[PDB]
């Protein structure tokens, strides 16, 4: 059903299977979603965060696959949580594919009712890229996490974290990012994984350094590689919520606290203390309401490991899997005691229309890729903290699936990158088209209270008529595929979010829908934060030359 | 800021306030919207429903006007909770404008936060048509109201409903259309409504006939015309909650029961058993949460009131305005023992994409909706039905504002009409354009668990992709203003919808996108039900040739 012993991987290079490269693109995206190196379980259809899929169902998927080869340059299709439900007549500077995944009237916007959905082939989590087309592994995350490290070490460590180590928990897709993360913001990391696989995938992707062969073996690395100013990141085989209770015990003091397992879905994405993945994925569907329990109760005492470290003065954050609201549901009422990653170390970006800007080159060349990078040095030209994060990326970042690239920039380099890469395909220097996308977290595109809008400064934390402007303005824009999901990053009920992503082809038409996407995105963003009052967004708004009518 | 003493009404004839008929239309809307002749309480930027708002405040009102006054040709107005918060470049064919109102993350979905917002001046209800912009006074739902219960007499009474009544409340904007409707399916009724100057607004613009003394002057009423065969409307100045539980006490035994109070916003929409009106008001901003308390308290004893009628095997429904809901919350366990008007009456006309289409003629001249009804007659030939309903509606209907029209037709006919008549404006047989709208409650339009999508038959009530798939494709398509909204008719956190509104200007670019979205936005009706497993929804598809993948 949701199972397939398969391998899929995207087509490679100039020769296309669907009509034309506006199809072909996100029929190899979808497929990129699930290539073995890039997803965490694709034979499951599922790539990350949980229960994230790219397709309701095989069957489903291979009705997408069907449907998308044939969908003409004027046509639409429209994907239901995962499943292609209809294509209808638009025009060529519509999207080809409109996606909207796991929305709930809100009164049953709850996991219990999104699984009794899911149990009558009714559902499908689409995470944030994960149904709709535009995640690229670890690397679609990993600039923002080291953005979330950096910031935070500017603001409680003067500068650099030298000599420093993060704690955290999770190494699956998104949450792997964070030793390497953690390892390019210049400090150590102690990152505890409850599956051997994914510490292994995470091995395998050059995203962690080690493994640690127990907490104390583990501990003696830390001191050593700290001792030596060394930013080493370190796996350690466990269970979080039976070992930050233990390092709290032993009076050990990390740097610096988060977590980013899958608190969001207790009853998928987190081990309860003393249980094995396996027992945990068992009991899921024998005592569902069981297994949701307990996975809390762990999340409880977590949570008041992480607020313990916060009292002893290490800078702790929720790095956005609503860790906090679980533990908080769960009886601990100050769970909030420590901040979200946003309102915290990130909102300032978002006020500029800074985000998760990312592109893949379908062509799967590596080179492609490369040549972008140089095109974006050029482009900015000045820009010293860009460079040396291109430089890293080069360095550090090793491909998965398609190469691609993940570069924060907003409001006014995202166009001027876009056409740029739109006259690299065409004149032949890109050797086949390249599709310009981002994360659903963005300064635009989500409403989020317990991550991205927590603690907006006029308290429009759930206002959510933003996002759905965004996927309307990029529908109207010219996107090549709009989407609008429910409960991604944080769960059921606590968030609503939009993607977007923009084939350049090279062609004329293509620059025409480009400057205007790219313009018109990441200044929503701008827009939603200079209605909220943040100076620095009033700024780039009038600097960018926004219309903003009031 | 929220209150302002001047009369508005709709710009008319063929001079433009705006840049071109596309962004004069939803300028005349808008202030049609506001109509002393339209809205129940304009002056409060007040048109239906509770506080169902055209504005957030006069301030944002200006603004708008004032933006849509110098909008151009390719540039999109976003208008947030009604804010016109930012205008971005897009292209001649996408919408001119793009509404969302309401709309709160999932797990904040409720009154209490909307009112903490609305009082930091965030917020803004925008209902279904208030805050979008097509709202034609009572005649927007009362063919809905009529169908419901002519299919209702057909279910129960062989037909007809001669010498048959209907008890129900609530005369307001759409609750006013109760009395009419009845009357033309050929049904007495008693229409219970706590304010005097409501009752006044309903016997002023011939929606209601007659105002009964009390009770027992009422059910004279009711026996006498009900003998003779007559089908006359009766209003009665009171409180249902306390009407409704004495007549089960007197033994009076309606032939239907339903209610159309604003039981879906307790503080704002239902008066608490013995409360004056003036009491009401005053302790909304008082103690809200002690009115919230009254109000629902009524609800039940009102539901209860209903449950028993329906015991006594009077044909009983929820009309949309979530009383049952309240109920239930408020102890009344089996609440939901009598059913939603849609699943019950109206679901069938929704498989095949009938809904409240409409149409409003912009130059302010009643012969052009004349000519528009001599139209559809020529057009749809041989359904003596439709007739008969335009004929009543000459007859029975007086116009309200801009003259408008409702025509409840579905897949196919749609687009024929829409085409039809941007030809007539094109030739000058029509004064000026014409737009065509509907309701947010519609085939393809709407996900609200306890309304037009309860009861589904595959259990998928919740799943609101469809709506933001509508939105997103109106957009692709071409519609001059699409909207989202959240909490139209059932209120907060119970339902989702989209809107659209095109101009028929007379031009071959308003001609190309009237067959798009003219066919598109009734097929996702057709393919929403089709997918539900509806064999009249699945026939319809297959007739109309729609391209439905699974
Ligand atoms: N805020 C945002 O916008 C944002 C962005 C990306 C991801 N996220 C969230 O980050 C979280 C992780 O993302 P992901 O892709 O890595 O999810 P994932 O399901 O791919 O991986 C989660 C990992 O957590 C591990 N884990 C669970 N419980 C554990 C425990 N008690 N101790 C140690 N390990 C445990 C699991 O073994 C798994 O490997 C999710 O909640 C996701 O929604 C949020
Ligand atoms: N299901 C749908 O799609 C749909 C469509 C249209 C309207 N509705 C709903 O129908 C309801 C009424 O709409 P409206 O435009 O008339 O709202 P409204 O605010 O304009 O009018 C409500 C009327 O109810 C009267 N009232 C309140 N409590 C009363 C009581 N206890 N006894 C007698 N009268 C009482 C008020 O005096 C007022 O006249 C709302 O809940 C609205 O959302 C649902
Ligand atoms: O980086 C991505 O591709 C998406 C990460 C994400 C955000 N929210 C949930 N997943
Ligand atoms: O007919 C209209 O103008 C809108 C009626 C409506 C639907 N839901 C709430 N109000």
């Amino acid at each position: 059903n949701n199972y397939r012993d398969v391998e899929i991987r995207a087509p490679r290079g100039n020769k296309l299977t669907a009509k034309s490269w506006l199809t072909e693109a996100p029929l190899r995206m979808l497929m990129n979603n699930l290539d073995p190196q890039v997803a965490e379980n694709p034979k499951e259809l599922v790539v990350y965060g949980g229960i994230g899929r790219a397709a309701r169902n095989w069957e489903c998927y291979d009705k997408i696959v069907e449907t998308l080869t044939r969908l003409e340059d004027d046509e639409t299709l429209l994907v239901q949580s995962g499943k292609p439900v209809g294509v209808f007549k638009t025009h060529s500077n519509a999207p080809r594919v409109l996606i909207a995944n796991s929305n709930l009237v809100p009164h049953w916007a709850n996991w219990e009712h999104f699984n009794e959905l899911d149990a009558k082939g009714l559902a499908m989590y689409g995470q944030m890229t994960a149904g709709s087309w535009i995640y690229i592994g670890s690397q679609g995350i990993v600039q923002g996490t080291y953005e979330t490290f950096v910031e935070a070490g500017r603001q409680h460590y003067g500068g650099s974290l030298k000599g420093k180590w993060v704690l955290t928990a999770g190494l699956g897709g998104m949450g792997g990012a964070q030793p390497l993360a953690a390892t390019l913001a210049g400090a150590c990391s102690l990152n505890i994984e409850s599956q051997q696989s994914r510490i292994d995938f995470r091995l395998e992707t050059r995203y962690v350094d080690e493994q640690a062969t127990d907490l104390d073996d583990a501990l003696v690395r830390i001191a050593k590689y700290t001792a030596e100013g060394k930013a080493i990141s370190i796996a350690l085989h466990g269970n979080a919520a039976e070992i930050l209770p233990e390092l709290v015990k032993r009076g050990v003091r990390p740097d610096m606290v988060t977590d980013q397992t899958s608190a969001h879905d207790p009853l998928n994405g987190y081990l309860p203390a003393g249980w094995t993945w396996e027992q945990y994925r068992d009991r899921a569907q024998t005592e569902p309401a069981a297994v949701v329990k307990a996975a809390k109760q762990s999340m409880a005492v977590h949570v008041q490991a992480m607020l313990d470290f916060q009292k002893q003065g290490v800078p702790t954050f929720d790095y956005g899997n609503n860790i906090r609201q679980m533990a908080k549901e769960e009886g601990v009422a100050n769970a909030f005691d420590f901040p979200g990653f946003v309102p915290a170390y990130i909102r300032p970006l978002f006020c500029r229309g800074v985000g998760p800007f990312r592109w893949a080159a379908l062509s799967g060349e590596a080179e492609d890729i490369y040549k972008t990078d140089a095109k974006v040095k050029e482009l900015i030209p000045d820009d010293a903290h860009l460079h040396r994060w291109l430089d890293m990326a080069r360095e550090r970042i090793s491909f998965q699936g398609l190469p691609a690239r993940i570069c924060w920039v907003g409001l006014g380099l995202r166009a001027k990158l876009g056409l740029a890469f739109n006259e690299m395909v065409r004149s032949g220097e890109l050797s086949a088209p390249v599709v310009i996308g981002r994360d659903h977290l963005d300064s635009g595109s989500v409403s989020s209270p317990n991550a991205e809008t927590e603690a907006m400064r006029d308290g429009s934390d759930a206002v959510s008529d933003w996002p759905l402007l965004n996927a309307l303005l990029n529908t109207a824009g010219g996107a090549t595929w709009v989407s609008l999901h429910h409960g991604g990053g944080v769960g059921m009920g606590f968030s609503q979010h939009s993607g977007m992503v923009i084939v350049c082809d090279g062609t004329d038409e293509a620059a025409e829908r480009i400057a205007r996407v790219l313009t018109n995105d990441p200044g929503t963003g701008v827009m939603r934060h200079a209605d909220a009052g943040y100076d620095i967004a009033i700024d780039c708004a009038k600097e960018q030359g926004l219309d903003l009518p009031m």
